[PDB]
């Protein structure tokens, strides 16, 4: 018997093998949790990611700009989860920015069209997801959705800063509602991730002063960690994300927990 | 000689003479500085309410959403203040936040257009106008921009609460960019003030859930403050941003100072 | 096969069964971990309280203001759990601060012997034991202290909520110090707990202004939490310690955990 | 007519012409404040120094662990002020730790004695000065005490941080006292200055690890700052620290003013 024993739990965010999304379903999925996976845009190219994973999961189309996708979610997951049943976890695991608002494009140079999209996306979608979800959550289920921590400005992470600080104003307010439901709501701020994104940002800034300021960042989280940080093994962060799913943190809600080897609580 | 003695700062956000930015702006003229006052869509309106300052200053028409006005801005300001010259203060009190976002409407009940609208006025228009006009801004200049503490959820204030937060970590980036030029970007962390806005707000709650929770939310404020709160009062607010623009302040950037009482330092 | 199977934890702080150590201890126990207790002053008495815990464990001397007890404690601790072996765990449950640090005393009247022996013993003691049981830790464990967040004043705990500022202080420096061997050190900020003690504090303050202030600063902790707060229900507050012993989080280090219904996330 | 023109204001911490108090006293005397200095166990050194600001003014002797000094310092300074008038401004300027707590000297083997002597001295006698000195201040009055941002740990500056976390606690506890006299009470978080006191400890770590770690810690406090940090130049921190004592920050109070550059504001 495992952690998330039984659970059915919604994840979203799996883009390859390695989104941090794909190895929360991998971990939840060791741990005994029965999945429904999201995607939008390349459902064949998701399937042949997540046939991957340790077990099968039903995989949805949800575009979170869609507003008809979000407003039919809940009885599509009823449908293939059964009639009666509902979900015990909801991860949102989706970010994202255009690209002026990232790297090595100057700050003030990202047009709003381009950073609107990027809260909708990265924040907004964090609360319709919880308002489509919650009718069919059970009491004691959990919320869960990624973070970097904003809380200080840094180079080329930029607008997307931006956008967590928006998501983690929008858990708290997301919080209060699924109280209501005995659900809790919380983020994991997860230190630097090697995903195939992020990889794309930092390669395209490699030989400019964004990526020398890129390295050096990164380089920093692995030294400030008093226990060091691995930004090429998302596992620390999957499982930190099926803590928050279990029951054993059954207090904790509207607030943010760091998967970040203690980088954060360093400052040198 | 008073505390802005001969400095030229521009001042946004003049709605009502209840306006925050009203306040600021009297303040600074009777502490000898030369201002210039932005505003939209009402015009000859603002210009009878600027009317009412203790000194003569130019209007400009400035809506943050119109690319072409930002375009301009600088060259108009430029036009007023004489050729050769340049701010020394930048002030940001424009908050907007269409009504589905606050008070009495649910949560998730906001549309993102709705939500999007407010975000571009609330908090990218304070990067946009520091892309503006930090090439007109003299060394040891000040930008300041109004802020509402959003580190803790609360009633009614609902989207507006996801804006603030938004705007701090904007900030952050702003005092990045500003400081190339040696100007200095913070923000005010007001308590509540009773503008026309917010006493609408507040009205249209009246005998409804919200509104029993706004009474509570207010009169915290000045019970937790351990000097008192007086929401009836903005000039308390007023002399605090005149202390960043002055030079009292040198060494502070990207930060927030809190103007509220001291409320948020105490829990009850 | 529970969460903390076959683990090695020594626990402090157990004086009644209302402490929260007690309950920590317990749900430890349900969890296959295998503890050693700590005591001082009341060894016999200690021994009647935690015969009523699920299954038996030793139970050690140690007054933390004593250099010999810390000086010979692993030592001790190693000859009852066998040559060879190692903690895998240590929870420090002890706070304290004499009668006129806290309650309805006056703040200004607490002599400095009076507060210096509760910075002893509720905030200096964490590194002393610290100090002497991370030679017997082992890789991959966990030390984990009970907070109660000092981040804004409030009535009648005066000097115990200076102590606990310098306690999360002290615990981002053991952090340091942990990690050279694979260990990480967090601390759980509870909500209020009706523990004797506190108890005994708020008896104290019946009819008195500092009482009236207990009471409206307790209830408030059940309103503002979205999932609301129970005084009287010490589990979920044991249950977030067990998670922090497990390696379900093993990337959190120098870190603070709320378990406290999510009421500091929230205003109102 | 200068931003504290005619206010009487008193001064502790002048140990040489490199101390932060210094700096604070030299311009609060060009800004036209009248001022009472401490100093303990150099009186007639101390002297010499204190000649050397712009005007003349009485020193006292404080021995902030003596009770019988406390006890008659009101009556003291009432002696040097005349009688009927009172103080303005509250300077808190001392702050030490035995060597054993900072530096190269490992964290765990600093002895409480010598902690618990550093936290007297650096964080009890903020509240022990305010509640000898509030009976003789003046409604509008203020409170400053110096800070190093304790938030996040970092290498050598160990129990030092500790007790500026500990002093950070008290000075919310103060502001609920000093409130009660129409007083405010702040801290000015500062970044690195090169005192004497600071520069024996650096260059008592010349060729050790924690001597490079140091090094490291003070560039970055440049390179974070946007608008840069100057070690030697402790005038931007005195400016700010003038700033809290005016009447330009009247609803500001038990918080933290970061004179720093806004190194913290940025991680890189």
């Amino acid at each position: 018997a495992g952690l998330l024993e039984g659970k059915r739990i919604l994840v979203s965010g799996i883009i390859t093998d390695s989104s941090i999304a794909f190895h929360i379903a991998r971990v939840a999925q060791e741990q005994g949790a029965q999945l429904v996976l999201t995607g939008f845009d390349r459902l064949r190219l998701i399937q042949r990611i997540t046939d991957r994973l340790p077990e099968k999961a039903p995989l949805l189309e949800l575009d979170v700009q869609n507003d008809e996708h979000l407003a039919t979610l809940a009885d599509r997951v009823v449908e293939v989860i059964g009639e009666g049943n509902k979900l015990d976890g909801l991860v949102h695991s989706i970010g994202f920015m255009p690209q002026s608002g990232m790297g090595i494009n100057p700050f003030f140079d990202a047009p709003y069209e381009d950073v609107s999209k990027g809260i909708h996306i990265s924040a907004y979608s964090y609360a319709s997801m919880a308002k489509a979800l919650l009718p069919i959550m059970n009491r004691g289920g959990s919320i869960v959705g990624m973070d970097f921590d904003p809380s200080r400005a840094m180079p080329a992470y930029n607008w997307m800063t931006v956008a967590k600080s928006a998501l983690e104003s929008v858990n708290r307010f997301v919080a209060r509602e699924a109280g209501k439901y005995g659900v809790r709501s919380n983020l994991v701020a997860a230190g630097p991730i090697r995903t195939l994104a992020m990889a794309a940002i930092v390669g395209g800034a490699l030989g400019e002063e964004a990526g020398a300021q890129i390295q050096l960042l990164e380089e920093g989280w692995d030294q400030r960690a008093p226990i060091g940080w691995n930004m090429k093994d998302p596992t620390p962060v999957a499982k930190t994300v099926c803590a928050l799913l279990s029951e054993w943190l059954p207090a904790t809600t509207g607030d943010i927990i760091f998967a970040d080897g203690g980088a954060h609580t360093q400052l040198l």
